[PDB]
């Protein structure tokens, strides 16, 4: 590959250089023939496997306090060796793992907020040995997090995965969700995105209350062993009920949503190290709500119900009703949040300060990969300063990965 | 290998195979994806072989692959490479050759219609008067009264280099845009610069803020030269809106006809420098980015102001109520005036259809979600949910640098 990468913005006409693509890790999926980059998603390491990743890890945190080829530096790397020599693996130092989280969210692609990266709360959970002891961490996890409103990015790191048969694992998709429930009829109530992990609670013992916004279980698996089911109290999940500035008749729909956004569903690498379980939260975009959360045909799709309550023609596309129904909704969303003190960003806020964010990390990095396809909002797109701007795509470690559903995986003891 | 590609909303898979027949390079690489870069970046020895393949897919189209005729034509293509440099397409080539450039453009949604083009041959032309006389004829065709008509004009194949045929117009219709002494721009801020061209040209603006630009004509590697597209060829919109009775007040218009004039089509290793083609708007390309870009006509503020809409905090969505205020105007206007146009809902729909027909078809379809999916209310559009694979398939329209930038003058 070249040294230097150029990318362009169209409508400021500035030119960044990308150096830092360099150092990339992985493969993308895209060849020399064929790009990937809209496709969503393009048994552990060896001794021999492991040991140039820790290295290569410890050399990247040694460098990043300026102590690169210290003693300190050379002592850190022959104490991983040994202790993989040993025993197969190695422990990370607290300094390491806090560096190692804050940069896997330095380097999502994916990700419009990391202009926040190094304003993350790390919450060492490596004691952890049970499934209660999982609920312990994620109960003051979202207490914290949550903060009354005034939320705050954390993360939450279980131990890392030993031989691949003692996996900690968080089933949610997200700390918070809310319950789908399959009708007879083919109709489904609450969230259709969630009916799957829904009748696997259900079986697990669950009783649904088989309302609109049933706040889900946490279905939690501790060192490999059988999931367990545990309720979080009602009172740490901060909820958002949904009204509109002028249409008074909006509060009428009965809407609402939580306040703290917790992916736990995703694998964070540092050093060739996996840790199945890492649940992390920041804070909304509008959009993610009010756009994809709301109006997704397979999601709440209220798209309809609130175009008719505004009156529209809805017997031609080209009256644009749906595009004028989805302003609305966003614009209730931001405005029920802001008046309840609840912490969230619009997407003009958001992909401006992403832009002000990937030019420093141009500047004083080298470098700041970003998916273009993910970064531009889900409406008004052009709109917005992400848009014009050209991006590179790469994979940096440490990282966020996906992972298989586990269910789909566990072996039922 | 096979690969896979998922619609997230109807988890319908589509299978693609036809990813195996490129050749071209996407910008990419194993390690660095440059899906969001704008432009990444003959012989008698390097001709032929893309003329074989061309040829071979030509032939194997009309199901007389290993024929007689396709034996010849091949020997024929050979024979004139060796003694010329170079070769013509048939006439019959000409047209598959265009289809298929239009069929593999991944950043056009409005492929389901590709077959359904009108191929106009201009490789007899020599002089810039020629070309106006040819442009002129495809804008009266493809205008149709409002019932647009797809259509291209190909003009002489590159030759030498040093002979190129030009269309320095980046659109055969386009309005002007002038710098102001203050620091403004009067007009289209996207063409300021070929505006001064013309200016530099003799051309005598207006100074207007929807004047239609001459053409800039160059034939043979000469000089370009000036000419003025007749008003009445000029089919325009006056923009008013449904329910908000001053919006004609504020004087937008815009024309009805999209005749993308500079990018190069590329036919069985021949490249055609000029060669305009158009069909028909989509909704937003004049609602969004024509009218609000910022470095465009940057309307947002105005239109939002008549709205009497808080325009204090980004949060009350202010740009985004006004931005689709400005696309229901733009649609229901071209819609009065019996004038083609199609809203970005239909055209993605249109092209999710196409997708389906195409895989079932060629065993594929590239296609370039940066590009697909619409600037405004993406995913609230089928589209969104889609992965496409992109690729470059042959015959192609591709960029070519602005040819002020290259030209030697006189
Ligand atoms: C603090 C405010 C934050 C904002 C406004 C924000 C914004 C976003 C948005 C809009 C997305 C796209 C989500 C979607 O379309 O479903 C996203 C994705 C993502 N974010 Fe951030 N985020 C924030 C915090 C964080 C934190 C604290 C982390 C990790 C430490 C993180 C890591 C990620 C990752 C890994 C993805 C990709 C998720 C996926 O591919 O499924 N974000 N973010
Ligand atoms: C018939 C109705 C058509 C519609 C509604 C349509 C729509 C569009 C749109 C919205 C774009 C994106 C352009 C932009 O955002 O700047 C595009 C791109 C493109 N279209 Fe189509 N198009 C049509 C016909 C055609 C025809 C007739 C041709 C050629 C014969 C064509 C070839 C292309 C090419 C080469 C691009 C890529 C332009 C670029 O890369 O800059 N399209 N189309
Ligand atoms: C940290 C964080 C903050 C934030 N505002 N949104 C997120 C959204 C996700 C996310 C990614 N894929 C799917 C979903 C669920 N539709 C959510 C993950 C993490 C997020
Ligand atoms: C055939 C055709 C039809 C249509 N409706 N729009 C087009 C738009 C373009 C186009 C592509 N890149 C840049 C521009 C100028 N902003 C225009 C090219 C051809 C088009
Ligand atoms: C940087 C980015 O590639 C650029 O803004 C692209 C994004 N997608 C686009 N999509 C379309 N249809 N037209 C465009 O001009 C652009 N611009
Ligand atoms: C097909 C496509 O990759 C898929 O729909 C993606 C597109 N971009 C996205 N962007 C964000 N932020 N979130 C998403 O879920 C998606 N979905
Ligand atoms: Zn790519």
């Amino acid at each position: 590959c070249p040294r230097f990468l150029k990318v362009k913005n169209w409508e400021t006409e500035v030119v960044l250089t990308d150096t830092l693509h360099l150092k990339s890790t992985l493969e993308t999926g895209c060849t020399e023939y064929i790009c990937m980059g809209s496709i969503m998603h393009p048994d552990v390491a060896t001794k021999d496997q492991l040991f140039p990743l820790a290295k290569e890890f410890i050399d990247q945190y040694y460098s990043s306090i300026k102590r690169f080829g210290s003693k300190a530096h050379m002592e850190r790397l022959e104490e991983v060796n040994k202790e993989i020599d040993t025993t197969s693996t190695y422990q990370l130092k607290d300094t390491e793992l806090i560096y190692g989280a804050k940069h896997a969210w330095r380097n999502a692609s994916r990700c419009v907020g990391r202009i926040q990266w190094s304003k993350l709360q790390v919450f060492d959970a490596r004691d952890c040995t049970t499934a209660h002891g999982m609920f312990n961490y994620i109960c003051n996890h979202v207490k914290y997090a949550t903060n009354k409103g005034n939320l705050r990015s954390a993360i939450t790191i279980f131990p890392q995965r030993t031989d691949g048969k003692h996996d900690f694992r968080v089933w949610n998709s997200q700390l918070i969700r809310y319950a789908g429930y399959k009708q007879p009829d083919g109709s489904t109530l609450g969230d259709p995105a969630n009916v799957q992990f829904t009748e696997i609670c259900i079986q697990q013992g669950w009783k649904p209350p088989r309302g609109r916004f049933d706040v889900l279980p946490l279905l939690l698996q501790a060192n490999g062993n059988d999931p367990e089911l545990f309720q979080i109290p009602p009172e740490l999940v901060l909820e958002v009920p949904i009204r509109h500035p002028k249409f008074e008749w909006f509060k009428d729909l009965g809407l609402k949503w939580y306040g703290l956004p917790a992916v736990s569903n995703m694998l964070l690498e540092i050093g060739g190290l996996e840790f199945s379980a890492c649940p992390f939260s920041g804070w909304y975009m509008g959009t993610e709500i009010g756009v994809r959360d709301y109006c997704d045909n397979s999601r709440y799709n209220i798209l309809e119900e609130v175009a008719k309550k505004m009156n529209l023609d809805m017997r031609k596309t080209s009256s644009l009703w749906k595009d004028q129904a989805l302003v609305e909704i966003n614009i209730a969303v931001l405005y029920s949040f802001q008046s309840d003190k609840v912490t969230i960003v619009d997407h003009h806020s958001a992909t401006e300060s992403f832009i002000k964010h990937m030019e420093n990390e141009y500047r004083c990095r080298g470098g700041c990969p970003a998916d273009w396809v993910w970064i531009v909002p889900p409406m008004s797109g052009s709109i917005t300063p992400v848009f014009h701007q050209e991006m590179l795509n790469y994979r940096l470690t440490p990282s966020f990965e996906y992972q298989p559903d586990p269910w789909n995986t566990h072996v039922w003891k």
